């Protein structure tokens, strides 16, 4: 035993399990770089491999593209835990493989994607981004699974002596930002695929979570928050939002956001959430809007600096109906028919006012105030909210004033924002002495304390109510995790709520800590009791800052019995690749991997049974097995011999007579049947006809290992495996290259994968397979919940 | 911290443990030579798609020098990635020879396959190509050697009858590889020094059985030296007639798989006693084909000997063989008969392997009379005669030195009688006592039987203290535990080694490395229940339960005595063209605790010019890359970190920061603005203004590698000092061997670093190791290397 190979007894201990968890933080080493100049590709490929050992591939066109993709990415799928950079240069034209297809492939393998096939050989962009490969390897400054990034990691700082060649790195926070972004993008993809009308692209966020305002507007979605109780902001007015009171954050380390013109994005993404029609006064330039998707929005912009080119550019970039007007806004006409407001009749309207003067400012504002006080009251228009900049040294009385707030990304600015609303205060006297004293307290707070005051404006798009009783009709979109997962929320009452949402054809995306993965991480000693405790399903969390909170853990089998399928964040962004406008990430996160995300069973069966590369588990089914085989001296053919030996032991334990089968143990045949026999199973008996070949599913086995360390696509894969029990046709509306990893019959159809017996047999040896691979340091709980979920998928 | 690069949260003691573990996998390379490029491309695809093996093809579309340079710079960074690497060479033998590609492969600890003149459908070619896909990430060709004869049988990995398992004794197998490589290095020395064949002898200090086989695989004859010999307890003068036994420890069943091991065990011993052999009954003796016996003469008697057999035996072994197709005449009794005239006034030994089914015990008596006669010649110096012994009745025997059992004979009841002149004059061997002696022998385990070869090998063993031996003539000696153990003090050992380097002898010395062993204990890899240490006094223990004392040595102590550390990897690659030993499959933590050393005089004579066989290329980058990946160190950031360390050091020595501008790139560490000096043990380091300084990166990387495995640092330092100026390429050697060195326009090898750029790197070396290993480095290891480099750059 100790002196034999393959060897699991000396090589796989609790320490090796720890190291595998650690290696999982590095499971995204891929960069996909598209350019149109092959000699330039060969030069930097050799440069980055000679200097840092980056594995490089070039898809040059000397081989057909489908074959080129299949060979390259079947190789790469096994190296993803090798802790070394991988770079695929793509030099074929866009007519051979399109930008959107290559982006789907790259993101399905957790890679960064760079598209530069239109640039000539000596572009500044092209040479610079190619030289970055050599400078940064094994790192790269293009995010994985997303073109954009705005966190504190600044890659140029790694090359500067002034910074000591260092930069910030908040893997957990950044991956949490990437997750909120992807969940939003998946809802965006769901809205397009279900042809949901534009003015109904609304998503309910259960529990307040500020970044969803920006992510939703980046995708043309309006967010609504749902909260159990209403925290009294402590200010004046009917909702307490006139000079609200503050309570401070805890000592930490600071996470800084580097969005350009962040102060304008914060107010404008919020206002755009309130109405599909916007009156924007002072809009020039509004370059910050160019990065949003505003399909269905109508913006009536007023600024003397508006040109005809500005209106055309803004509409082209955002997709919104923009109507630029190069006149100063006339605040002293009190008519609807003036200022072109006629278009907004019998519809809702919100107003954003960014106008300011250097002459007669303080009474210029009361002209605007008197006009906005008049404007909020029309019955031919449903004016929802008016944003105005406020700075007064003289006391004023204001009507319909709902809120008077500081600016979260305002720093030392003495300027405030006033919000007008129908349900606001009938009258209130704003004494300029207390706003000055208020702005002195605000400007003396830490930037972190200032940014958290955005909860005051965001509560103007918040609803009070129990999320477990909301209306689910209309395919309503809901994203829900902590605030739903546990507020002492009964696990029964949550599971029933999710069960009803699936039956109502609703889109409630749900996330929760994975009970059995967390347990396994604690047992092997990766997560310590001082950081995370657990008693059955109840979890007590803590982050390194000192905050603690309770949460309920769920498992894949509990949610499948409630009509919910686990899908990974990787699969979600790849599936949504042609709609995603979010951020990417640079590092994976152990803490984020403890959580699993789920989607309703009805939407899986409707849209997801035909697995192309976007929903492939290829980035998980090969790299864990390959890593273990390298540590444990498991030759390639020896691995397949082991699968036969485990089948032989299993069949003997079910009192099958060995004379009825012949163990082969190959890559194509597990065993041959001699006499017909049957094996008891909960999904009905497994029937093996005599003189047949049986080849059990390796995807199931290797995903069982993978489910110990990261979120598993096991249940989504199982549903696609059942679908692929017979030959299928390739969908005609999808690009053929998305199927390079789907094997094809001689007639050009999609070949069947496995029979039902071949799948469920793998489920039965699955426990002993993990016990073998992990030296009995596996988790029977994780195997059992998966096993129990495979059985429900194949239920008879 | 919340910053990258990050060493504080990524490198703790557990991370150090893993690096030590990963070192067991530091030989993932296979170099496969074949002439068919589309076949290489087909299997390069099959092995990478199925197992993730990284594949390279040297296909001749690019000039060979830069193809090697590009491919092996890439590979050198990946040797610790725990993934197999395969390089296919499809260019012709005239573009890069077999012996040059073998040196390259072994210099990178790879296995080597040469099949370049085989058809695209050759049985062996397609078989060994399919073995790549079937065995990956393993391969069945040994690393750093063509042959393997241990218990690991790769075919069992594919057999369901075996449960797809096989034996795996990494520590013993690597110790066998080490013995073999040391022997080969002594053989390469014998070639370079033009040592006459009849004087190719090596003295193994301390009895060490496998050296008999490794020496005869290289045309060398072994001699053991023991301080004292326990008398075997038997009869005759030297007590070798039926010696008594004391048996071994319960445990590991390591069974060597040599074909006809019974004959190799005797024949390699008999071949150690004389260059001229009389082989009676020599057919077929296929076991001899594996040996290198150039300078031997074998006269072989067997009625089945053909002239083809005499040809294939001489072509394989290189020996001069006379093939007599006739029965030996044991009654002739003449020095001028049986063609024996050719041995007059020569040394001779006799291997007798004859038998008969009828007339046997009479046939033995006829043989015995001829041998008792033949041992007494004055015309020829008959040194030893071995005969099959199986007698049913008492006999008187003359000149009988030994009557031994067959160590690999298992249950066979026949024995071996050895005739020598210094043997018993008359002695009666009662057949009733041998019968019961063979009763006890055949009842022992196979390991107890095999160990009786000590009785044979004490006939090529001298008694005496090894520190008093004569070192004249460039004598070759292999010495390890039986020198460095606590019965002799270090001072008396170091003086012996110092007097041997002064005397221009080739004493190859090995010892455990004090600081590497202490570092493996401090971080928690080696526990006190296995190895304990009191300063430099080490108490070992292996899983069988045996315990022993030994003394640790350091690189500085031995450079003080005129000895240079050289790794096993460098020895086998330096000796590649003569090497005929075994390879290995896995590296061993236990063996990595040891260091081997050669005399400084020979380093200076033959090893200052660094071609790929002597380079540290397979160690100067794989640790740095592994750490850069763990700790998020970008490529250019790694070079700015280097300049920042020089900044912190120069300011610590009260250099004014205005005198230099830190650049921190791969080409320039910093630029000098004003002339300044920094004090140093070897004389001040002089930096003049308007100069670019680029310190030695290899020294920094090697200091890291010296924490985990043996270091070529001191050999590298001697080659570095020799490279302060340009040096002319040797016109002897193939120029592909220098693919990794920069060659000047003129055709000579370009200077590497000035004296200032080396010693500056050695001074920031401690802080570099503190940075890379999160202050969990070994100051002892840094200091012993720093003091050895200082001694190398002495003025
Ligand atoms: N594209 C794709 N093919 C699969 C998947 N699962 C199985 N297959 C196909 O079915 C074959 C047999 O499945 P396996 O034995 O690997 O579970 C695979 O080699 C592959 O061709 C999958 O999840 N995605
Ligand atoms: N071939 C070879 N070149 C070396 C070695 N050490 C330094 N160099 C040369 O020295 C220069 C870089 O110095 P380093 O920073 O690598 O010590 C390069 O020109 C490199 O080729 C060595 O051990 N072998």
């Amino acid at each position: 035993p100790d002196y034999c190979i393959p060897n699991f007894s000396q090589t796989v201990n609790e320490r090796t399990i720890i190291d595998i968890f650690t290696i999982c933080r590095y499971r995204s080493p891929l960069v996909v770089f598209c350019l149109s100049h092959n000699e330039l590709a060969k030069k930097y490929a050799q440069d980055v491999s000679m200097s840092s050992g980056t594995h490089v591939h070039i898809i040059d066109g000397s081989v057909e593209i489908t074959v080129s993709l299949y060979r390259t990415f079947r190789t790469i799928a096994t190296q993803l835990l090798g802790r070394m950079q991988i770079v695929v240069f793509v030099t074929v034209d866009k007519s051979v493989v399109s930008t959107q297809v290559m982006k789907s492939i790259a993101w399905a393998f957790r890679g960064s994607f760079v598209e530069l096939r239109n640039q000539s050989v000596d572009s500044s962009t092209l040479v610079s981004k190619l030289e970055n490969l050599v400078s940064f390897a094994p790192l790269y400054n293009v995010p994985k699974c997303g073109p954009d990034y705005y966190g504190p990691t600044v890659y140029s700082e790694l090359l500067s002596l002034a910074t000591n060649a260092r930069t910030h790195w908040y893997a957990t926070i950044d991956y949490s930002m990437f997750t909120r972004s992807v969940l939003t993008g998946f809802v965006a993809k769901y809205f397009n695929e279900e042809a949901v009308p534009i003015d109904k692209r609304i998503v309910s966020i259960v529990g307040y979570n500020p970044p969803y305002v920006w992510t939703c507007l980046r995708h043309g979605i309006r967010p609504t928050y749902i909260e159990k109780s209403l925290p009294n902001p402590g200010g004046k007015g009917p909702f307490g939002l006139i000079l609200p009171v503050i309570n401070e954050l805890v000592l930490k380390v600071k996470y800084v956001m580097h969005n350009p013109q962040i102060k304008l994005l914060c107010l404008d993404t919020f206002m755009l959430s309130t109405s599909m029609n916007i009156l924007y006064i002072g809009a020039y330039p509004a370059t910050h809007l160019l990065s949003l998707q505003l399909n269905g929005w109508t913006i009536l912009a007023f600024d003397p600096k508006i040109t005809s080119d500005w209106t055309d550019a803004m509409a082209k970039a955002t997709g919104a109906k923009v109507i630029g007007v190069s006149k100063e806004f006339d605040f002293k006409s009190f008519s609807v028919q003036a200022n072109q407001l006629n278009m907004f009749q019998n519809s809702k309207l919100s107003v954003i006012d960014d106008t300011w003067v250097e002459t007669d400012y303080e009474k210029f504002q009361s002209e605007k105030q008197a006009y906005f006080e008049w404007l909020i009251d029309r019955t031919s228009i449903d004016v929802r909210l008016i944003s105005m900049k406020w700075n007064r040294s003289k006391d004023t009385s204001v009507s319909h004033l709902l809120a008077l707030l500081p600016q979260p990304y305002g720093a030392s600015i003495r300027e405030m924002r006033a919000f007008f609303h129908k349900k606001g205060a009938s009258d209130i006297k704003i004494l300029a002495a207390e706003t000055e004293k208020y702005m002195d307290d605000f400007t003396a707070m830490s930037v972190s304390d200032q940014i958290n005051t955005q909860k005051f404006m965001h509560c103007m798009i918040t609803t009070v109510g129990d999320a477990l009783k909301m209306d689910l009709d209309g395919g309503r979109a809901v994203i829900a995790s902590y605030s739903l997962s546990n507020s002492s929320n009964s696990k029964e009452r949550v599971l029933k709520f999710l069960s009803d949402a699936n039956k109502a054809k609703a889109m409630v995306v749900f996330g929760a800590p994975n009970t059995h993965r967390l347990a396994y991480a604690k047992k092997v000693g990766l997560v310590l009791d001082s950081a995370i405790k657990m008693s059955k399903d109840l979890i007590t969390f803590s982050n390194p800052t000192g905050r603690r909170w309770r949460d309920y853990g769920y498992s894949q089998s509990e949610l499948y019995d409630a009509g919910y399928v686990e899908i990974t964040i990787d699969q979600m962004v790849a599936y949504s690749s042609d709609v995603y406008n979010g951020v990417g990430y640079f590092a994976n996160s152990t803490y984020n991997d403890l959580f699993s995300w789920y989607i309703p069973k009805w939407y899986v069966h409707k849209r997801m049974l035909m697995q192309d590369i976007r929903l492939s588990p290829a980035a998980l089914v090969k790299c864990f097995t390959t890593l273990i085989r390298n540590i444990c001296y498991v030759p390639h053919e020896t691995y397949y011999r082991f699968r036969g030996i485990l089948v032989d032991k299993y069949l003997r334990s079910k009192n099958v007579d060995p004379s009825q089968y012949s163990i082969v143990g190959s890559g194509s045949k597990t065993f041959t049947v001699l006499s017909h026999f049957e094996v008891p199973h909960e999904c009905g008996p497994l029937v093996f006809e005599a003189s047949t070949d049986v080849n059990i599913s390796g995807h199931l086995l290797s995903l069982a290992i993978a489910a110990h360390f990261v979120a598993s696509p096991m249940i989504l894969w199982a549903e696609q495996m059942k679908y692929m029990a017979v030959d299928r046709m390739l969908p005609p509306n999808l690009d053929k290259s998305l199927f390079f990893d789907n094997k094809v019959t001689p007639s050009g159809a999609l070949q069947r994968w496995h029979s039902r017996e071949e799948v469920l047999l793998a489920a039965e040896i699955c426990e002993s397979y993990a016990a073998m691979m992990l030296n009995n340091k596996h988790s029977p709980d994780i195997i059992g919940t998966l096993k129990s979920a495979i059985n429900l998928v194949f239920k008879i």
